[PDB]
């Protein structure tokens, strides 16, 4: 009954109300923001992660993408190749000069036309997941770096994670690790695109991939957790998967939940931390994560000590293979009781 259009909500939070972060995302689910697998929360114009970031350009990024793209309407593969450590100075210089700066455009739909257009020429550079944060010490109000939700028992998952994006580098059509919530908070600079698949439609978008990409299919269940895969949203109508987009902009956050599938692009010379949360909600849906066998690199959680503390009634029935639970990806956290 809350959000039943599945659309990408945006919430703007007092100060009071963004300093509990594990409470206002069960009130967000209150408001069925997680129907649509993506929410924007803006953050009080009075607070501030960092004071200034004029004091990063010898900040090292280890390992550089050059992101080559394959394909053909509306369908591609994107394959990275790993380039030597450069600094954001070396990186923003790249980013900012004529073979790669931003398209001239009027309109959104302009740059997501380019970028629907060109993303198979001039492969960019990306500076991602670079291991560090760009929080000061101070802030305790939404700080990726110590989030504090209920993943924290499990001590690449609970640590903060940079992106230096420049134009159309792009992240594929994917649901986090284990299924599980992320934060993304663009630092400064240039505007971060997004393309969501409500979690309750999550199974026809991989039926869809599974259709498209048979060889990646047969190879691994999971082939879209390999991040590879780039669908346009004219594919996504074309055939009848319903979808929503955003546009993240320099101090907004974006929110994924659990089963949310997500994509998107950079329009420019950018910086984004991001990182991996947990509230109730998400144990079922780690319980039941359908994970990649093949792939390095690759996230996994041992279930136990969850079910244990938050499910010790359903700890033996689901132990021995007989926890039959269906997911309602419509429910709220069980958090959000005091909002309903
Ligand atoms: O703007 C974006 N840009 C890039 N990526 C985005 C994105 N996501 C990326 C992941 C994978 C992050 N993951 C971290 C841990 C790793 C880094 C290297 C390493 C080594 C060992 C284990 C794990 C890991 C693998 C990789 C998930 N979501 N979602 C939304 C937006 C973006
Ligand atoms: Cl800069
Ligand atoms: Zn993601
Ligand atoms: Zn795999």
């Amino acid at each position: 009954t809350l959000n039943p259009s599945a659309r990408i909500m945006t919430f703007y939070p007092t100060m009071e109300e963004f300093r509990n972060f594990s409470r206002y995302i069960a009130y967000i689910e209150s408001q069925g923001a997680h129907r649509a697998g993506l929410a924007k929360v803006v953050p009080p114009k009075e607070w501030k992660p960092r004071a200034s970031y004029d004091d990063i350009d010898d900040l090292v990024i280890p390992a550089p993408i050059q992101q080559l793209v394959t394909g053909q309407s509306g369908l591609f593969t994107q394959y990275n190749i790993q380039k030597k450590a450069m600094t954001v100075r070396e990186f923003r210089k790249i980013a900012n000069s004529d073979k790669y700066c931003t398209p001239r455009y009027s309109e959104f739909e302009e740059l997501e036309r380019k970028y629907w257009k060109n993303l198979t020429f001039n492969p960019p550079i990306y500076g991602a997941d670079v291991n560090g944060t760009l929080y000061e010490k101070h802030v305790d109000e939404w700080n990726i770096g110590r989030l504090r939700t209920i993943l924290d028992l499990v001590e690449g998952v609970n640590t903060p994670y940079l992106y230096f994006g420049m134009w159309k580098t792009s992240f594929a059509w994917h649901t986090e690790d284990m299924d599980l919530y992320s934060i993304n908070y663009l630092h400064f600079g240039e505007p971060k695109s997004w393309y969501s698949v409500p979690p309750e439609h999550g199974k026809r978008l991989e039926r869809l991939a599974k259709g498209f990409f048979p060889g990646s299919a047969q190879s691994c269940e999971a082939f879209l957790r390999h991040k590879m895969t780039l669908i346009s949203p004219l594919m996504l109508k074309k055939y009848g998967i319903p979808f929503d987009k955003v546009t993240q902009e320099a101090g907004e956050f974006m929110i994924t939940f659990p089963y949310g599938y997500h994509a998107g692009f950079n329009h420019g010379f950018n910086c984004a931390e991001s990182t991996n949360f947990a509230t109730r909600r998400w144990i079922e849906y780690g319980k039941q994560a359908v994970l990649c066998s093949c792939r390095k690199d690759m996230v996994k959680i041992s279930m136990d000590v969850f079910v244990r503390k938050f499910q010790p009634e359903r700890y033996k029935l689901w132990k021995a293979g007989k926890d039959n639970t269906v997911i309602d990806h419509t429910l709220p956290t069980p958090e959000a009781a005091e909002f309903l």
